[PDB]
Formats: structure tokens, sequence, C-alpha cells
């Protein structure tokens, strides 16, 4: 209730998680496993904001030398009751957001994909315009939508900053004096919850939104 962690830093976890799974296959190197282990045994418990009696028993399964794939879910599936979900609105206090769409409408979120969310983003293929929702600095709704192009390509997202399926997203801004808007935008990863998965820190996110502005 107050060892409150979050979707991106989620991710995190399972990423370092996932790196030392592989060191397990690639590197050779009896020392190198060392200080690797080590290192991300300080991160997760630094991310935290004070570890709990089942945090003991978590890192324990971590600490094997050999790591299996069924040993993994869970540590992390362990890992998720952990994570502050996505606060999903309610059309009228989302209608607000976008106040001049006509009564748009969100779409699925399993429990699971709320919990991985950092900004939660859908494609209105109808009007080709991607919807993203996102909180900010000081838990707010703030909320954009623009051209999302029908194409896709292989390619690095410029939000979650990994190679994926890229559409380039343009958001419509405002020129030198009124009546003057010209088309801002960037690739970024067609399916948003893919983008979140890859989420590792917040602030990739925040940047993105202050290129578009
Ligand atoms: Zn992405």
């Amino acid at each position: 209730m107050k060892t409150m962690i979050y979707p991106h830093q989620y991710n995190y976890i399972r990423s370092v998680i996932l790196r030392l799974k592989n060191v397990y296959k690639t590197v050779n190197d009896k020392e190198t496993v060392k200080v690797i282990q080590s290192e991300t045994y300080n991160d997760i418990n630094e991310i935290f904001g004070h570890i709990d009696d089942d945090i003991e028993e978590s890192l324990k399964v971590l600490m094997n030398i050999r790591l299996s794939n069924k040993e993994i879910e869970a540590i992390l599936n362990k890992f998720l009751e952990y994570v502050v979900p996505f606060e999903l609105p309610s059309p009228q206090k989302l209608q607000k957001v976008f106040k001049k769409v006509k009564k748009i409408k969100i779409p699925q979120f399993e429990e699971y994909d709320l919990k991985v969310s950092s900004f939660v983003g859908w494609n209105e293929l109808a009007s080709n315009r991607k919807y993203i929702i996102y909180y900010d600095e000081k838990k707010q709704l703030k909320g954009l939508y623009g051209e999302i192009s029908n194409q896709v390509v292989k390619g690095f997202c410029t939000i979650c900053n990994k190679e994926s399926n890229v559409s380039l997203f343009m958001k419509k801004s405002k020129t030198n004096s009124d009546g003057q808007y010209v088309k801002k935008g960037d690739y970024i990863c067609r399916d948003s919850i893919h983008c979140n998965k890859q989420l590792t820190d917040i602030n990739q996110f925040y940047n993105f939104i202050d290129k578009l502005d």
C-alpha cells in the first residue's frame, strides 16, 4: 500500500532480469557474472521505497548462478502485485481532455496492460489518428491526438527508443501568428502497449511530448 512501484520501473526490473538470464547463456567469464548479478541486485531494491517481507523471498530466487525460464515468471508475476496501475478515466472527464472530439471511447485494457503502461495510446484508424493519454509530473489528465500514417516500418521508436514497428506520428501545432499551423512529430510504436512494455524510463516519453508542443 506504501511500497508502491511504477509501471516503467517494473519494465526496467524485467529488462535487467532478462539481461541476467542471458549472461547465463552468452558470457563465459566467471568474474563478470559476479558484478553483473551484484549490479542488478542494488538496482531493484533502490527502486522500491523500502524492502518488505516478501522482498527477501523474491531476491532469493535470483541468487542462483543458473536461473530457468519458469523461474522468471514469478519472480516477475510476484513482482507485478507491487505496481500502481494506470488510472483509466471515465468518458466524462475524458471528454474534457479531448473537448472537441465527438464522445470518444476507450478500447480493451487487461489488468496486465495498465500495469505496464506509463501512457495510454490507441489508434482510431477511421480517422488515421492516434489518441494518447498520460499523467505528467503531477498526477493529472493530459491528453493529445495526432495523425498517424498508415505505413508500418522497421525502425527505432522515438519514445521507447527501441527498434519496433513504427509509424510516423504528427501533431498539428501553431506557427508565428494565428491561422498558421505546421505539423510536428516522428516515428513511434504503432501499438502503444508494446511501446509501454519497453518504456523503461517515463522521461523518454515526456521528452517526446515536449518535442511536439
Ligand atoms: Zn515504442
